[PDB]
C-alpha cells in the first residue's frame, strides 16, 4: 500500500502548480488529480516525507510540469520578462542502480529547447577533471547538437543527505544555488530573450541507460516554484 504525496501539507503548493508527466511527455495527470490523491509506484510518498520519482527506460519521466496556480492552463514565462522566476528543492538522490547514467531532476524547459537542466551523472570528464557521482547544470546557449553550444557544471558530488537547490532566473541570467552555495552566477540566457515558452520541471527524467529496466529513483524532501 502506497500513500499518496498529497496525504500531506508539504508539496500542495507545488501540486497546486503542476501536472505529472509519466511515463513520457505525452501522457499526463492534472494538478486537479495530484491535488486529489493521484498516487502510484512511479509517485509517491516515501517514508512519510519524501515525494518520490521512479522511472525507468530510455527517455522516459516522471516528471512535474509547472502550471499555472489554481487549476490554470500551462505556464511560459520568458527569461527577459523582467520577472524572477525562482525554483527551490531539496533533494535526496539514493545511489542509483546500474545502467543508470544520467537522471535529470531539475529544468527549465520551453517550447524551443531546454534553457537548464540539472542532472545526476554517473561519470564524466568537465574541462579537464574527472567527475563521479554528481549533480551537474547543462545549460544552453544556442539550439546546436555539439558542445559548443551547452555550457557544463560540476556543481556537487551527491551527498548521503538532502541537497538543497534554487535556480534563479531574472534579465537573462541564470543563478544556481547548491546547499546554500552558489555555484552558478550571471550565466548568460540572453540567446533565449523572447522565448515566452518557458517552464519549470522537476523529478526523474531518465537520460542515456544502458539498460532499458533499470529504474532511476529520486527523492524530493521539498519543491516550490515561485514568480516574484
Ligand atoms: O561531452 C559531452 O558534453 C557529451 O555531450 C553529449 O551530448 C549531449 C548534450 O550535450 C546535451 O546534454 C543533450 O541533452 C539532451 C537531454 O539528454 C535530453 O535528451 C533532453 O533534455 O534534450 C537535451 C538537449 O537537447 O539539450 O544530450 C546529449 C546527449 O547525447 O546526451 C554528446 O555530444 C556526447 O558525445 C558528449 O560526450
Ligand atoms: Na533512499
Amino acid at each position: 500500500f502506497l500513500t499518496a504525496v498529497s496525504s500531506i501539507d508539504t508539496f500542495l503548493p507545488v501540486l497546486n502548480e503542476a501536472k505529472l508527466q509519466w511515463p513520457t511527455s505525452a501522457l499526463a495527470a492534472s494538478s486537479e488529480e495530484l491535488l486529489g490523491g493521484y498516487v502510484g509506484s512511479q509517485f509517491y510518498l516515501q517514508d512519510g516525507k519524501y515525494m518520490q520519482f521512479q522511472i525507468a527506460g530510455s527517455s522516459n519521466r516522471c516528471e512535474l510540469r509547472q502550471m499555472i496556480p489554481d487549476g490554470g492552463s500551462e505556464i511560459g514565462w520568458a527569461v527577459d520578462d523582467g520577472t524572477t522566476h525562482t525554483a527551490t528543492s531539496s533533494i535526496v538522490v539514493p545511489e542509483q542502480v546500474d545502467g543508470v547514467e544520467e537522471v535529470t531532476i531539475m529544468q527549465i524547459n520551453s517550447g524551443e529547447a531546454p534553457q537548464l537542466r540539472i542532472s545526476w551523472i554517473r561519470s564524466k570528464s568537465l574541462d579537464g577533471v574527472a567527475y563521479e557521482d554528481f549533480i551537474m547544470s547543462t545549460v544552453r546557449i544556442g539550439t546546436g547538437d555539439s558542445s559548443d553550444n551547452f555550457v557544463k557544471t560540476h556543481l556537487a558530488d551527491r551527498t548521503a543527505g538532502a541537497m538543497s537547490f534554487q535556480i534563479d532566473v531574472k534579465d537573462s541570467k541564470l543563478t544556481i544555488t547548491v546547499n546554500g552555495n552558489v555555484v552558478v552566477n550571471g550565466q548568460d540566457l540572453s540567446f533565449w530573450d523572447g522565448t515566452d515558452s518557458c517552464y519549470f520541471k522537476a523529478g526523474a527524467y531518465n537520460n542515456n541507460p544502458t539498460s532499458e529496466s533499470a529504474t532511476a529513483r529520486i527523492k524530493f524532501a521539498a519543491l516550490a516554484w515561485v514568480d516574484h
